[PDB]
């Protein structure tokens, strides 16, 4: 119901081994640890939840560009991309977050398919 | 060897039924027809090319955004999206010409892979 | 020093009375209030600081997307747009956060200069 | 009426010194030279045309990015970066044409103005 697709914008790849952190907002306003993974070869992360889990909310996916930058040898401007959005059922049922990174900017959107 | 994809960064779907247009540059610096096609309904185009035919050279992938706005009802800027660059064999071998459009800005992206 | 300018993809316009919120890491890791205001008629925000306050630190720049396109009538997907960054470690520097809205994406670069 | 803004998402910079060839497409379809500049220390570039110059008509913006990257001794993807768009056809209106720019990718976004 939820995938990751990080790419970069300098080498013209996906972006590999890229930790991405998922939270879902408590009712406290508090977020907590939801789901986690490192990018794979096509800058992909599948498998974070299931539909049972994935239930209606606010959901923060924290992508840590700073640490894939400094991996490379680059000198990066943000400290990591975050994307927080609604997961709505009266929506399409799978979301996909992508995100294309620079050292100094980066882009994000979300395809939502049924 | 050549593949396009396109998504609508107002729907947050792929972008469906959009022409793609490929041209190569002749030795007269004419752009000749090359392949085209129209995005699917995951709003990619496979299928334009074959490594036999796809030589190192000067491309240029015409994306009808203007005609995909307007099907949508929606009154767009641009004429076209126009992607133009260099295949090079020294480089990975598969190339992914992405485009996210909006109707007054779009963002373009290669995925160049082995 | 800190300077927002927000663009609306859809329209092809300066993004208008968009609200913005600042905050800084705190020694104790929680995020303190810093400054806010709201985008002008020409996209733009400034005097959200001064050199002397704007000290080293880590910032997260909050632009209220969600806001801006529902007063516009439109259901976007973001909650928000947020940009951190560590500013100031090497000196002062000016900084502008830049993003660029439609409903279903956006994006943000930063433009750093050294007076 | 025209103008362009280039910024470099590598170093979070303006794009100075980026040359820049606007074509207008004449009566027999081909692409006449209309005007032509480069960027500024500012990555801006002004003073391309004038109001009466600026007629209405099919433009195409061509920013010179392979002939940047390699200015700054790198490889990147793309010959160039094409913006093609009708304009004042309602009337005169002012236009910045924008660009951010990294070796591999680019986005580019219109501000149309209407005086
Ligand atoms: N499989 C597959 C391959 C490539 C893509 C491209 C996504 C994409 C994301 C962002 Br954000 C921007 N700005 C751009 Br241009 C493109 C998606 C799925
Ligand atoms: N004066 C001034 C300063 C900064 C800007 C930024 C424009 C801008 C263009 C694109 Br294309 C993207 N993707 C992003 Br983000 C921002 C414009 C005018």
């Amino acid at each position: 119901p939820l995938m990751v697709k990080v790419l970069d914008a300098v080498r013209g790849s996906p972006a590999i081994n890229v930790a991405v952190h998922v939270f879902r907002k408590a009712a406290d306003d508090t977020w907590e640890p939801f789901a986690s993974g490192k990018t794979s070869e096509s800058g992909e992360l599948h498998g974070l939840t299931t539909e049972e889990e994935f239930v209606e909310g606010i959901y923060k996916v924290e992508i840590d560009t700073k640490s894939y930058w400094k991996a490379l040898g680059i000198s990066p401007f943000h400290e990591h991309a975050e994307v927080v959005f609604t997961a709505n059922d009266s929506g399409p049922r799978r979301y996909t977050i992508a995100a294309l990174l620079s050292p100094y900017s980066y882009s994000t959107t979300a395809v939502v398919t049924n």
